[PDB]
């Protein structure tokens, strides 16, 4: 019942974590609050030059007094089961996801949880609010090759393209005498993606008739989780190419998102190719 | 930035709340732990004679030393977004839901939340862990007449009966030029029911081919939430009769559960009648 | 086991309280940290023009962008049993204590406690960290007419003046067949003063040979607690005049402090007069 | 900003710690509450046969169902700055302190702190309430050879024996041109002893005219802290022999307590010998 504790890009990550700490205890003026917490704590790290936020139309240039080498694209507050999303890399904020040096998300649940990766796999952390610090609870998290959960808003079935319609059909009526997958959809991305990571399976927000480029945002929603998910041995596709290979044409560009267990995503891609 | 605090069946409810407090900070040996916490704190209130638990095969008779007039059926730990469910009333534990004097649930999220009702509407509470007490955050909660969210596991589509198949079809393809409903399904009952209460709409765990009597348990899952939901102006049906009117034929009896906004549930019932 | 919560100078006090909240969870770079927390949260209230801090040589003038009518003298971190002290009123910071509109202290113990007064008695509050707000636990706190505790550093006995020597002698060897007083001295002012308020008795940091003007600071140590203590029905003297009547001749001026139950302080004054 | 955690007598200590956890968040029916928390958690460890409590007249024999090899003498709640004290070893509870296998105290401050020793020095712990576990913050704590603080209730000066009178005189008026010691006396033993450990110096509750055997209790006040203090390189005497060498003649026997920096206690003993 007794324990011991053991401990510029590093600088940046500690500040993002501190903002996540702050955001956590504060959990729509809340959107505003959490937004400025990130902006300001990020701008005190002396390691940023350009920030991209889901809450600001244009990129936020760090004054040279406090300027450093990294670029941070974030969604300060996404969605209980609310989240924060970020990736570290105005032209400097339009890099494809493959240039990501670091990224992660926090999920504000019964406990505040952080998935983090700097290119050598994914680590899961838990905010110890008493200590005011993040505790490692799992190293190098790896996703199942194949799961049994599919996760999308089926209320858009009327707007689905053929591939999505087909893939969902295969999940409910496997033509191979196997059990249908279970369905789960919280409707908060961080929460659905995090379940997908630890339990396995697939999460989709594809293009549909009413959102032809999907809903979720490339720079600070899709690219970050795609990075996390791939570092855990999964896949993240738009349906036509890996999310991390999209070349951003605007900082609030949307893309389709399909990610998860690699064999599930590969099954989806098969449905797309064969139309 | 300053506040003032203001304050036998009552006895029973404080003990259930205390167990919920304990359960909350402890959040599969966890199932065992939470179970005994309820049993023992309930048996110290000197107000129970018969307990029914999701974790115990048979009813748990209170010794006469500590015996009182009420009967408690509970699910100590259901399912982040885990919950606890209870209703207050061995033959003494097989009453139909209409004899309920009190019931509620807790949802262990970013905050621990309790929906409670003693027959005069529903009150929402928040556990103040610092104070170690529950704070009123909303009185007489009322559900929307009609919502725009439907919530069920569609991975069972292959096992759905005709009415369910039909109703889900109507939600995606409204034949009235209205928008399709949105879908949400966390897969934890307390979490799905609680969303249904505050946002409106409908939650279904109907009978299907593989679970012909549904999955959820009458005494300490379905009856409790049916009570909460009706006290908030909603409906809770098995498809053929109000949940609270089922006459229990066994303490772990299952029933179908459809509940929520009354006009949504009434639409469902229409689909059942007309088959 | 259930509760309800009920709710420009007001603005200023909420910000001081917020800084006390922040200081509380952060509890010598700590001195620096707590200092800036007060300064900055006070300067965001748009209600200050001049701040005086124990940590800054000179007064801190609020820019006109954020300027308001009140002056705040504070000790951000005094001294477990650490505290924060403040009074609300550069010439504008050299007012005698009688111009005080509001003052108080926080004591960071097992719980964070605030004694507060705006001229109509003293109220005691407890920081509810979960709620992030201060809860009233006692209104109009009144001190005993006479106590049985005396509190000073007797390790300075060799430096005491005659009156102090005499008074301490009378406490140990009452010449009236009454019990000697008990002694208590934590060595943190907020902690010793707070005990004096709730239990009664007397607290002394008189002049001595090595500190001829006493040790404690008039503007943000002595004046504040003198205000609190008098609003609770006590006295606060330098030995020659009420603390709140001293005319400040410098912002870090020291004065002797004797305060507490009025009959105890009056006994002390008798010892001074008769030398 | 990220951390990793690393982990029958052992059994007993974890349960004592758990009770300290419980006691901590509950911080005179409080005396009663904390008492039963210790008794019951100690009796669930299956490692005790005889308990001695400050709150129970007679020793508390563990039923054989749950009987083990160790004996625990404790003060569940002593005295903010409240504490809990215990030593591990009815005849089985009257052993001299030298048979102690383990002992410690908790101090319930701004943080809950535990000093612990099992014969190989003293370790300091901090309760991490979030983790619900105790974190090591300092290993093998060692006390100063000599301090500059003396700590006793001088309101008993009229009842002091000659040695105490003399020693206190030497502290205020050093006959060697050295500074007088500072005085500190919180009046809660755990708090005064803990300050003595980390800052150095001496703490006294000697015999006086009105308490000829001192006030503090041998089995669960004096023996425990004497053990802690000696394991940190200090001394603990009654004035005539080491506390840990007293042979208990009753389970609520009192003894004088003088402890702290060894050279300070040795100075005191000199004053006793030479009368
Ligand atoms: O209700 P829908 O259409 O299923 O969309 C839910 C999605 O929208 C989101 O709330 C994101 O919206 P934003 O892009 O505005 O931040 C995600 O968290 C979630 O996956
Ligand atoms: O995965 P499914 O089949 O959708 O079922 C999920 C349901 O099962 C539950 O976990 C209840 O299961 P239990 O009856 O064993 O407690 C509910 O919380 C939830 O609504
Ligand atoms: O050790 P001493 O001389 O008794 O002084 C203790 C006093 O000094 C203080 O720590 C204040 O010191 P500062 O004036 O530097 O803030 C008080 O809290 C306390 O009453
Ligand atoms: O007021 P006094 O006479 O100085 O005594 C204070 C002492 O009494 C105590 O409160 C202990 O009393 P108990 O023996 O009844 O537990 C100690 O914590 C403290 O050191």
């Amino acid at each position: 019942d007794m324990l011991t504790l053991t401990r510029e890009l590093t600088q940046l990550l500690n500040s993002m974590l501190t903002a996540i700490k702050a955001i956590s205890s504060a959990v729509k003026k809340l959107d505003v609050l959490s937004n400025s917490l990130v902006i300001n704590m990020l701008q005190s790290s002396y390691s940023t030059c350009v920030l991209v936020s889901e809450e600001n139309k244009d990129a936020i240039i760090t004054a040279k007094e406090k300027r450093g080498k990294y670029v941070v694209c974030f969604d300060p507050l996404d969605g209980a089961s609310i989240g924060t999303i970020f990736a570290i890399y105005e032209k400097d904020a339009l890099q494809c996801g493959r240039n990501i040096v670091a990224a992660g998300y926090a999920l504000y649940g019964s406990a505040t949880l952080v998935a983090l990766s700097t290119g050598q796999g994914v680590d899961l952390f838990m905010l110890d609010p008493a200590l005011g610090e993040f505790v490692l609870v799992e190293k190098d998290v790896k996703i199942k090759k194949k799961g049994k959960i599919y996760s999308l808003n089926e209320g858009y079935a009327k707007y689905f393209d053929a591939a999505t319609t087909e893939y969902v059909q295969k999940k409910k009526f496997p033509e191979d005498g196997s059990a249908p997958y279970g369905a789960r959809y919280v409707g908060s991305m961080v929460a659905d993606v995090h379940r997908t990571l630890v339990y396995g399976g697939i999460f989709l927000y594809p293009a549909n008739q009413k959102s032809p480029k999907g809903k979720l945002r490339l720079l600070y929603e899709c690219n970050p989780v795609a990075y996390i998910i791939e570092q855990a041995g999964g896949l993240a596709t738009t349906g036509t190419q890996p999310v991390l290979d999209v070349k951003p044409e605007a900082i609030h560009q949307r893309v389709p998102l399909i990610l998860g267990s690699p064999e599930d995503v590969q099954e989806y891609l098969t449905c797309v190719q064969k139309n």
